[PDB]
């Protein structure tokens, strides 16, 4: 159930390999993976409390082209409506993994998995009993900015002989980064139980409170940026969100031939805040309730010379929203409250059937697994200001087909095919669109590839091919959905590692890794833009570094990479003046860190010290339909400090 015997593109990167690059928040240990791109905050995401994810030249603006899933549960206020994470409640260190997939996908996540199924895997509860503990530090000297950042992790847990099991979950943020106005306060609090009463019954659960604040930098007009990179022409713009999750799962496996599983959850979230919109500064709080059930059973059983597994699963989603709008004339000094005027009152809402079935075959080096996924999306949405209600409906049939071949005992060969649908969400039911309406957004992935290891070379390589009928951006600025039409996404994914000790002892325990890909992310449609590289799409992203570990020594160096890109849909290559519009320098930046094991016993305390970007080297990433739109000034040199406890 592991990845070398994944028949597509796939990555996932455990707990004990984040600390690596002093890793700290979700983006940074994704942007390690190939074919992804993880900008720092910018735009509404401006700041740690949003995820900023995409790959293969997708539009990474919140995620909203992927599938981001927490042990399953799906961590957005909406993965129908509004996929987009202004709110992202998880925190890398209530995870003991990430798991990015890319391809090949079970047909078990869905609808929007064409950028993507991201799931991330809490922190296993401890067998008998334990508490892990730990934090990081990072600072950035040449920035105007002194308070520093800090981060910390808390693990309390365990299993009494009843077969029951409980771990406390925390994770927390605290805080300002290299800008001014970045001031964040994030509190991540879960409850993860387990009851194993004998060995077919098994039941879990996980109930979480994830509530966050941050101050926004938003983006920089040219003037302000080189006169002061570190500051803030953005002083209202600010953001908070609280997260409540409850979910109940059970598993009945009376033999290694047949397992069933049912998981339903909940969860209500909140997020609003502060942002200047023209001449006009507002309020916008959004609630959003998400219930589900969902169950699956699976069967093995031999038919001819083949090995089936049929996989049969179904998931009722259901989705209600309230979000409103409150403003104020930025010409005063006042911040917008509640009985203060509001231009937008909306209810929307969303009920989701999704069926899907596969059948994995084997069948001497063979391994085919043919499936298909279905889904019913209604969705609803009621102004309160105009009356006017609209509703919408689709049926997304979703065929799918893996296939893995084996070399060798150590070489595979895959292949592969799934689809994608994204039911209009609630901020495009009044399809203003030039070229007719909104949505939806079917798409189809090819992939192709061989991914190899032999206990000193771990390899992987694969190419890829998605086919987008349309795509539609956002310009909070007017609220109006500029599109973008048909695009063609292509291109190579591939990384590799290496034990230079099989070569001669002298570098014994030393370790060398990279990984790169090219991709061509470019429009397709109708008018003036086409054969245009997609905008935010380095076609050159990739990383390189080596790993020695002389006794309980750990020397990490490692450099990352990125060539250019272009910020819409026009390809303008000039500085617009505010900032938004222009070209984008692409960079190599140098990172590495010294750690120490402290008696692998005793208290498995660790400590480690660490810079990031050495060579504290220039760039900068711009955010082009935010209200904030601007230059966002790149990380710095950055020192910084982990130290972990365990008992
Ligand atoms: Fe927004
Ligand atoms: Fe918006």
């Amino acid at each position: 159930n592991d990845v070398f015997e994944h028949a597509g593109a796939r990555d996932v990167i455990r707990r004990e390999d984040f600390a690596k690059t002093g890793a700290t928040t979700m983006r940074e240990v994704l942007n390690r993976i190939p074919g992804v791109s993880a900008p720092e905050n910018n735009g509404t995401g401006s700041h740690d409390l949003a995820m900023n994810f995409g790959i293969r030249g997708l539009n990474p603006r919140l995620a909203s082209r992927s599938t981001v899933l927490m042990d399953g549960i799906p961590v957005p206020f909406a993965p129908y409506g509004q996929p987009q994470l202004s709110l992202a409640p998880v925190s890398l260190g209530n995870m003991d993994a990430i798991d990015v997939v890319r391809g090949g996908g079970a047909v078990r996540y869905g609808p929007q998995s064409v950028g993507g199924v991201v799931n991330f895997v809490t922190r296993a509860i401890p067998q008998d009993f334990g508490i892990e503990a730990g934090v990081e530090g990072q600072l950035s000297p040449t920035s105007s900015q002194n308070n520093p950042k800090e981060t910390h992790n808390l693990m309390v847990g365990g299993t009494a002989d009843n077969g029951f099991g409980t771990a406390l979950l925390y994770s927390g943020t605290r805080g300002s980064d290299w800008r001014e106005h970045s001031a964040t306060r994030i509190d991540d609090l879960m409850l993860k139980s387990k009851y194993a009463p004998d060995e077919v019954h098994t039941f879990n659960s996980l109930l979480q409170y994830y509530d966050g604040e941050a101050d926004m930098p938003g983006g920089l007009s040219r003037a302000d940026y080189d006169a002061d990179r570190w500051q803030s022409t953005r002083p209202y713009d600010r953001f908070w969100g609280r997260r409540k999750l409850a979910s109940l799962g059970y598993q009945f496996q009376p033999d290694s031939q047949h397992k069933f599983n049912i998981q339903g959850f909940y969860t209500q979230t909140l997020r609003s805040g502060y942002l200047e919109q023209g001449k006009r500064i507002t309020l916008s709080p959004r609630n959003y309730w998400v219930r589900g059930i969902e169950p699956r059973y699976s069967q093995i059983f031999m038919i001819g010379p083949s090995a089936h597994e049929v996989g049969v699963g179904y998931r009722y989603l259901n989705e209600s929203t309230h979000e409103m709008r409150y403003y104020t004339a930025t010409s005063s000094g006042q911040l917008p409250s509640g009985s203060s005027p509001y231009d937008r009152d909306t209810r929307s809402g969303t009920e989701a059937h999704a069926w899907y079935l596969d059948d994995k075959i084997d069948i001497g080096n063979w391994t085919i697994t043919p499936g298909m996924r279905f889904e019913h999306i209604e969705s609803y949405q009621n102004n309160a200001i105009t009356g006017t209600h609209e509703e919408v409906s689709y049926n997304a049939p979703l065929p799918a087909l893996n296939v893995l071949y084996h070399l060798t005992d150590s070489w595979n060969l895959y292949a592969n095919t799934e689809g994608s649908f994204g039911t209009v969400q609630y901020s495009q039911i009044g399809k203003a669109v030039q070229s007719g309406n909104v949505e939806p957004e079917k798409a189809r992935t090819w992939e192709l590839g061989t991914r190899y290891d032999d206990g000193a070379l771990t390899a992987e390589m694969g190419l890829f091919l998605i086919n987008f009928n349309n795509q539609y951006d956002s310009n909070q600025t007017n609220d109006t959905v500029t599109a973008r039409g048909k695009t063609r996404h292509t291109g190579l994914e591939t990384q590799a590692r290496y034990d230079l000790g099989t070569l001669t002892p002298t570098l014994d325990n030393v370790s060398i890794y990279a990984s790169y890909a090219y991709v061509n992310a470019e429009i397709r449609e109708k008018g003036d833009t086409y054969g245009n590289l997609v905008p935010f799409s380095p076609k050159h992203k990739g990383t390189l570094g080596v790993d020695y570990k002389p006794g309980n020594w750990t020397f990490n160096l490692n450099s990352d990479f990125q060539s250019s890109q272009f910020a819409d849909n026009a390809n303008t290559v000039k500085e617009s003046a505010d900032g938004s519009t222009g070209r984008i320098p692409g960079f190599m930046l140098w990172g590495a860190r010294v750690a120490y094991d402290f008696g692998p016993q005793m208290a498995d305390l660790n400590l480690a010290f660490g810079v990031k970007n050495i060579f504290d080297q220039d760039y900068f990433i711009r955010s082009y339909d935010d209200n904030n739109k601007g230059i966002y000034a790149g990380q710095p040199r950055t020192l910084y400090m982990q130290g972990s406890l365990k008992f």
